[PDB]
């Protein structure tokens, strides 16, 4: 069994959600932040996949949410997996369908 380790939470107990899941676009940054105010503890990895190569920017703002962005250089269907304290959650890896956006001058 085990002597007693205290830890609530678990990946299933994590949601993510933000305006920029939804969808995404080519050479502009989507952010997005994760509710975490259900898990009590636990480790975050951002993996950006797709056709091409894409930016991640972590920082730290406040101990609610950290506030994680990413640019696609090129558009396409980026899945980006996140797995909480090592675990794969119910929601992930996202499928973020990023588009090239064409505006008229």
């Amino acid at each position: 069994g085990s002597s007693g380790s205290s830890g609530e939470g678990g990946a299933h107990k994590v949601r993510a959600g933000g305006p920029g899941l939804e969808r995404g676009e080519a050479g502009v940054p989507a952010e997005f932040s994760i509710w975490t105010r259900e898990a009590g503890a636990g480790g975050l990895s951002i993996a950006v996949e797709g056709p091409s190569k894409a930016e991640i920017t972590f920082d730290d703002h406040k101990n609610g949410s950290c506030g994680v962005s990413y640019i696609a250089q090129e558009p396409g269907n980026y899945e980006v997996s996140i797995k909480f304290n090592d675990e794969h959650i119910p929601e992930s890896p996202y499928l973020v369908p990023v588009i090239a956006p064409s505006d008229d001058a």
